[PDB]
């Protein structure tokens, strides 16, 4: 459970990353 | 400690996966 | 170890109501 916990943590890492450089080229756009 | 880590990144997941829809349906609105 | 994922969760957890602020925003502003 620790590793498939690290792993997940990981993943959420990778994602809110992700948003991040969505949302800020949104706010680009309008 | 572990089941409640589990739980708050199970939360924190649901809640990214919420938000990466809510984005998905504005840059539809908005475009290129 | 279980401290260190402790301290990202807590970072993810302000990350993601951030972003969840910057949402709402937009959402109000395209509509």
């Amino acid at each position: 459970r620790m590793k498939q916990l690290e792993d997940k943590v990981e993943e959420l890492l990778s994602k809110t990353y992700h948003l991040e450089n969505e949302v800020a080229r949104l706010k680009k756009l309008v």
